[PDB]
């Protein structure tokens, strides 16, 4: 089918751009952290977002609440 | 924090948990090849940036 749709976020001073794309190895998700005139980014494949996502609920159980 | 690491394919994805005076923070770098990109994310928006992701996990098929 068609892919999931562009996100983002805001936090401080910057802001965080997720989208999805798809080349001949596969899905994958970019997350960029954009600021006034700095760009970088990083590209998780699909096979992994669930590995992903398990660290980020471990992260954020472990928060200070 | 801990800090944690995981492999795919041709890359490494490190987590490591940092700290200024604002507060904690969140780095995820990425190095493949011999290359190396990493974004930081503030504590504040940890839950938010979960949910995000989680969101895109929702959708995924077969
Ligand atoms: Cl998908």
């Amino acid at each position: 089918g068609d892919l999931p749709e562009e996100r983002h976020m805001k936090v401080d001073n910057k802001n965080f751009y997720f989208d999805i794309g798809q080349n001949n190895r596969g899905v994958y998700m970019r997350i960029s952290e954009v600021k006034n005139n700095f760009r970088t980014s990083i590209t998780i494949p699909e096979k992994c977002w669930i590995r992903f996502r398990d660290i980020f609920n471990d992260y954020c159980e472990k928060m200070k609440k």
